[PDB]
């Protein structure tokens, strides 16, 4: 009748994983003009995403009948919000000039979205600066042109990989996605602070108008997120995107469909 | 119980498939209230779109009129993932340093949207009814002194996309029974924009009698603007910055009196 | 059971139908207490209006709901008209808007608003064209029991010497929010999906004596600040709609 | 039902029916923890007062007594008006220039309030326990460092107006069954300040077992503290300022085992 | 029913019944990540009490419900002792009072808090007063499944290097919130009438093993500046009252 599965997904800021930078991002680089703009890899955060395998049941042979895993709700924490108040690994201090006081510690944008389906994330293509070009690494619409600085709806995408998608050129596609639930928040600045809270109490029912939760297509379910907490800045003024991971947890019920 | 989508492009001042679609050419100031006339593409203009519903009745006399009634409806804005975008040719975090991420979008935050069976009923209302607008914009010409406040003489409908002036006309509170509007004003030139996203929110729209939006001539009539702040460039020349709007509209065919 | 709409425009100090209709004059500062005189036109005072109801008067109109909304504050927008620029050295960027306090207020009531007096400063001489209690003595910085007055005419109660009295206000509703400041960032919200109910704890709406609606507001947005650094008051007008039934008294 | 109404005016600082009656003295800085003496006048102190219920003429050594149950209140923040002041010897916005508003009253906000059948019980903390109070305060003298934070052995009750120091005395959540309190605390001392007034909100005083506070004595205790932020002068010399805070309780006799 | 009372005092790092109690030392920054180390009563710890409940015996204590307050909130309103002043180019106004991040949680359990170990910066030395995962690897400045601890003692493991672990904690309610920066202004609110339900979906509160009751905080205010601009973390004393009840569990 029902399971749980529990999941995380690390944040994809930037440098590669498993080196002295992992969580962060490179150290951003600001174009003169939008003519000559070209993000360079490592500098700018991407979408996390992972399909997670559950108990063979629609793929089940023994029936004719089709039966999914139904997601009928949901718990989603930030983890590590601990780590923010570290204010003493080499961050330009709140008294520069006299060399006193704390770090300034992580500051600036937050950008806090997850996604639970049935099917992987569908996605918009929308950027600041369409003239940008992105790098070889990241998934793009090559040229895209200036309809593609607001909705176009030639413009699609799938969040098919992890790590590669860039969050600024790629959101949640509100025309589709009618088999995913989606939520997500944005905080601008450099000098913000910071706003997370983490409990284990917390549910999200994901059942739809109809009483339906995602269904999943293939005995897999969908995880995606990007969760940037902000901005590192360095003694000598160098800024880098700090993220943190994400745990899932996912109520799922056997339904006849 | 029929369901439409549409999209509704920003209209912040420059225009449709060239290079700053999406933004406002850059803002000039007057001196002084006599001598104060935006150029064309300076200032935001509401979106409007009539969304054509299937045909109904034959005949409007008709002793039966079957009209459709909007019940509910989602709305998204899109692309809140582009403003993840702190490198292009933005004015940078330490100026004097020429270093840090830019400062992203920032300042003023205008959102608001209406769904009607009918064109979205204006107040006219200027801060300065000195003010010259130009020719391009839709505006009560000589409004006079009284337009810096209420005066019940300073009527319009929303007839034209792109063109009314988000800064010269509101949605009339006297009129406005067969249409719901909702907005939010946040101020200011640094202040961090706020903005969220989810596929899972529904608005009812029946009024205290139990009944939607009726739309006459088979029209459903959608407006909005959505302002998330500007865009500060090397040189310190600002720009607005918009972004487009999902509806989701839950339509019933209703007989009607 | 009627529905009655009315607008009251704000009062910030500027005469109507001249070119600053909507602001007060620019804000002068005094050196010290003693001296303290805020000239006329540089302060905001609150609106009010009587709406005649049908003749009725035994029965009374009995306000059961209402909406209100603050209007025009799509005019907020406009960072071109004459505003101190973001960044005055360089002569560049978008003007500031307007920006600081925020003191919006409402009421809805059957009889005029009853209010207390408390002033930030007592030994501040009001204008000849102010109603005020004159020398109210220190007590008028805190709550004195013996500084009432009620709501009886519009644009000339200024809005830093009077408020709505807890003690009285039985056949009034009011709502009221300030934000300070002088460079926060103004927060407003607009709909006509918004109902409130004006029923007290015992099911009875304000009874309208003699067939009179009272409607009161102060809507400060902010302030305006021009290139020469001079600042005033900027004012919004107030939408109501009040839905009354006849009920037996 | 019996309803009382009483106000309790600040106690900041200053005397009572004189030019200052409202605000604290000017603030003082100490150099160092050790010499810290904050003088008399310069610091808030609570507000309380014991009003006198119509007599039950109750037999204290029965079964069964009558008291008086606190069931609900509306409490009030009066004055708030009095903030749209910009004008009174204030501190300008561009002192450099001798021009705008006064820059108001901001910074810290401290609203607290409580109704009880007894004194607000009291636990003593201080922020430096080698602050040394004036004789007029009522506290702990020599409290020791253990006072920085929660110390068993440091007690008190709300029993005089205006002596006990709002930076020495907070509510003992040990104690208090028989009051109910609340308190906002809002930092800074450039922070703007918010505050709401209406006549429409009510606060149930029942606890978990349907029991509201019950009237010792036939007394009804009031407590409060209710610091709007600081009054700047054109000298940077900066004081508290306060507001009166209003009261309504409604009260019904109540058998008592 | 039964009901427990406790407090936490914080754990900010300057030692217990010294001048200082209640903040950390002021606080030094690293120039690079490699030579990261932060000196001992720099950082905050979390505080941890296990509460010995009534002896039941089968019958387990079962926690239904709780209130919890910060207390000493009342002390922030002190801008008079040593604080850098708002106006110090003329020496003039109040103090700036504490400024900064708050970092608020707390734990309610049958068990210790179970901890996920990550750290903003993995090549930081901690002090040997401290309880760290040392030489944890760069995997730990985010999510690693192997690097897990149980908060076992008071005012010892760094609040910056654990984390509540959504992975485990089925017989523990945790709640969490945290504001950042260095002048933002604290936002605090007390009262005695806020009760939080702990009973999970299926109605099961936490189940007290062994009859003890596991109590977990930190209460981060901000920061308090010196005239001289050296900083300290200021932390509050935490208030629980737990309701519990006698559960047949076999
Ligand atoms: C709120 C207030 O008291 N405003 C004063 C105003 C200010 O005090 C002044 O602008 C600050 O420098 O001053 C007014 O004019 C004054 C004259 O009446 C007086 O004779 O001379 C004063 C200078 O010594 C000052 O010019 C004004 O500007 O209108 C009076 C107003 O009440
Ligand atoms: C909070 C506190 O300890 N306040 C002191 C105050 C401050 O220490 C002082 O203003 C900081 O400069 O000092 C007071 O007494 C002063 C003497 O300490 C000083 O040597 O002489 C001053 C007169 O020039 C002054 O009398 C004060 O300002 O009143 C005493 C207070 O407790
Ligand atoms: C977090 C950290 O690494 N702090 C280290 C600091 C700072 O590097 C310097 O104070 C910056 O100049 O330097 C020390 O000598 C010190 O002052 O005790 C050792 C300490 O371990
Ligand atoms: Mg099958
Ligand atoms: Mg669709
Ligand atoms: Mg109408
Ligand atoms: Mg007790
Ligand atoms: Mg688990």
């Amino acid at each position: 009748s029902i399971t749980e599965i529990e999941a995380y997904l690390n944040p994809r800021m930037g440098q590669p994983q498993n080196e002295d930078f992992y969580g962060f991002s490179d150290n951003v680089t600001v174009s003169d003009d939008f003519g000559s703009d070209a993000p360079p890899w490592k500098q700018f955060p991407c979408y996390s995403t992972a399909r997670i395998s559950l108990p063979m049941l629609n793929q089940d042979m023994t029936s004719d009948t089709i039966l999914m895993w139904e997601a009928i709700s949901c718990r989603t924490e930030v983890m590590g919000v601990n780590m923010l108040t570290n204010v003493h690994s080499a961050q330009k201090r709140v008294y520069e000039n006299d060399r006193e006081g704390t770090g300034i510690g992580v500051e600036g944008m937050g950008y806090h979205m997850f996604a639970i389906g049935g099917e992987p994330l569908e996605l918009q293509f929308m950027v600041f600066n369409h003239r940008a070009t992105y790098p070889a690494e990241a998934t793009v619409i090559k040229n895209p042109g200036a309809s593609s600085q607001v909705f176009d709806p030639n413009l699609k995408g799938t969040l098919t990989a992890d790590g590669v998608f860039p969050v600024e050129a790629w959101g949640p596609d509100p025309f589709k996605n009618e088999n995913t639930r989606y939520f997500g928040q944005y905080t601008g600045g450099t000098q913000t602070p910071p706003v997370l809270t983490f409990t284990n109490t917390q549910t999200t029912i994901l059942l739809d108008e109809n009483g339906v939760g995602p269904l999943c297509k293939g005995d897999g379910l969908f995880l995606s997120c990007a969760d940037i907490v902000g901005f590192f800045t360095q003694h000598n003024k160098k800024m880098s995107f700090r993220g943190l991971p994400r745990y899932f947890r996912v109520t799922l019920r056997k339904r006849v469909v």
